């Protein structure tokens, strides 16, 4: 019956369609560079298996110019009261998984912002451009926002990838299993 108990019980991934099971539905500000985003089934051509969740069967593949996509989550509509967010400032945990092919290098970027109701940027985590592992292995990136102050209403998740070779097709970074949740 404590708050810790309820927030633990209500913890769930607030991002829609994290793996591409619904194609691009639920993603906004979609930028299709080169040949655009494409959804592929695991394990990818010249790629490795997703040993970590098993319910993950698909990923998004990028191309030869930047492919980006974003989602904005309304924390209040998901039932996190403004008073709770202002006073307790519970942990907002962001994770993403990325990999590349073994026949070509690639690059990935993630930018996550906490936003007020008027879209003021209250906190920001940005990777910059990251070199994807050459060996095809899946890598997790994780960030926890805490002590971010009052006023947080939205989380804007944005990520992207491109290849390092400039080749027609889908040789860029692959992303999947993206998540945002609130934990005590
Ligand atoms: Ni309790």
């Amino acid at each position: 019956g404590s708050h810790f108990y309820f927030l633990s019980k209500r913890r769930r991934n607030l991002l829609r369609n994290p793996c591409g099971e619904e194609d691009l539905e639920g993603w906004s500000d979609v930028e299709h560079g080169g040949d655009g985003w494409k959804v592929e089934e695991l394990p990818g051509d010249n790629g490795v298996e997703f040993t970590q969740d098993d319910s993950v069967k698909k990923y998004f593949a990028s191309s030869f110019e930047w492919c980006r996509k974003a989602q904005v989550i309304d924390l209040q509509a998901e039932g996190y009261w403004e008073e709770l967010l202002d006073t307790t400032q519970p942990a907002i945990v962001v994770k993403d998984w990325y990999s590349g092919r073994t026949d070509a290098g690639s690059l990935y970027e993630l930018t996550v912002r906490l936003l007020s109701e008027n879209e003021d940027v209250l906190a920001e985590f940005a990777t910059g451009q990251v070199a994807v592992p050459e060996d095809g292995s899946w890598m997790e990136i994780s960030h926890t926002f805490i002590d971010y102050g009052p006023g947080v209403r939205f989380v804007r998740f944005e990520h992207g990838g491109q290849d390092s070779v400039y080749w027609k097709g889908w040789f860029g970074a692959r992303v999947t299993n993206s998540s945002v949740w609130v934990e005590p």
